[PDB]
């Protein structure tokens, strides 16, 4: 039901993907998304200490040097509060999701690509745990998930 999506390293992609590459990080959680998007004032304002407890998840913002907690707070604000109600179970799920990402599932399906001409590969910049229509992927080419070459848009290797 919930989509779990993450960023993957890619030196050719400006932003978190390049920062991940430079830091030797392969996979960094973007979010866990139920159907309902939260609107309005959150029931609880996520603190830095709470958001830092999602170990390994790098912020997509350069304003924190891709650390914490802009993306982490945006995730709680847009997808967290109205679905989980309390930050504690949401922090636990996000943290455990990220721990699996750092270690590894794999149930890894490409979401967005940067087609690299020099390698003739669809470099995956974001992936999720269920198949989805692709964006920026060249049809017929192979997929590179943080250096792992796969034939299709879905990767099953640890
Ligand atoms: C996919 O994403 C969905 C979110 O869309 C997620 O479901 C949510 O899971 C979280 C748990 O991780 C649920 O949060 C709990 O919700 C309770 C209220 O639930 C009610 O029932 C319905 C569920 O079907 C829901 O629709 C209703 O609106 C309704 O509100 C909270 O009670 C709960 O708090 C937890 O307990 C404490 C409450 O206190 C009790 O008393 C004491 C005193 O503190 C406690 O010690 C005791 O243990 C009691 O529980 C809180 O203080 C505490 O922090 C605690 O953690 C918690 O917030 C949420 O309802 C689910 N939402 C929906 C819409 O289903 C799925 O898990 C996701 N699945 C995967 C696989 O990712
Ligand atoms: N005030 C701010 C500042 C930063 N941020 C977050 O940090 C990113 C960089 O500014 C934003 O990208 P976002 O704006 S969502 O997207 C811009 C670009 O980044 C991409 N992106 C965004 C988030 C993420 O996790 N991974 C990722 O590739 C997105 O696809 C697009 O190409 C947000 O995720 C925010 O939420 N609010
Ligand atoms: C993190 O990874 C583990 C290993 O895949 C997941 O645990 C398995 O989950 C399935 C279904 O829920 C079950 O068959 C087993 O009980 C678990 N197996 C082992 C070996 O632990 C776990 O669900 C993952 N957590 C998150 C948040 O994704
Ligand atoms: C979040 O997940 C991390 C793993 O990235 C947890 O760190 C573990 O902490 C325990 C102590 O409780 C250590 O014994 C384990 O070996 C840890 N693993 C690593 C890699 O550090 C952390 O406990 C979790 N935090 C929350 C709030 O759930
Ligand atoms: C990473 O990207 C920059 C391009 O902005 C480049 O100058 C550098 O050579 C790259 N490093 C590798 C290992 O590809
Ligand atoms: C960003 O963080 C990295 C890695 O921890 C460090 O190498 C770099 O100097 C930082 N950049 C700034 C501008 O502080
Ligand atoms: C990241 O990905 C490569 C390709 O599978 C792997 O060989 C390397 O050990 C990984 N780095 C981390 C930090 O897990």
């Amino acid at each position: 039901e919930n989509i779990t999506q993450w960023n993957l390293q890619d030196n050719g992609t400006e932003g978190i993907q390049r920062a991940m590459f430079q830091r030797g990080v392969n996979r960094s959680l973007h979010g866990i998304w139920p159907e309902k998007i939260c609107t309005g004032v959150p029931s609880h304002l996520a603190t830095d200490t709470e958001l830092k407890a999602i170990h390994g998840m790098m912020d997509a913002s350069e304003k924190t040097n891709y650390t914490c907690c802009r993306l982490q707070r945006h995730e709680w604000n847009k997808h967290g509060w109205c679905n989980w109600y309390n930050i504690e179970p949401w922090i636990l799920l996000m943290n455990k999701t990220q721990a699996n990402l750092t270690e590894g599932p794999l149930r890894e399906c490409a979401v967005t690509c940067r087609y690299d001409r020099d390698s003739d590969l669809n470099v995956v910049t974001q992936a999720r745990d269920s198949p989805t229509p692709l964006t920026g992927c060249k049809k017929g080419k192979n997929f590179s998930f943080a250096g792992i070459l796969v034939q299709g848009p879905c990767n099953f290797e640890i």
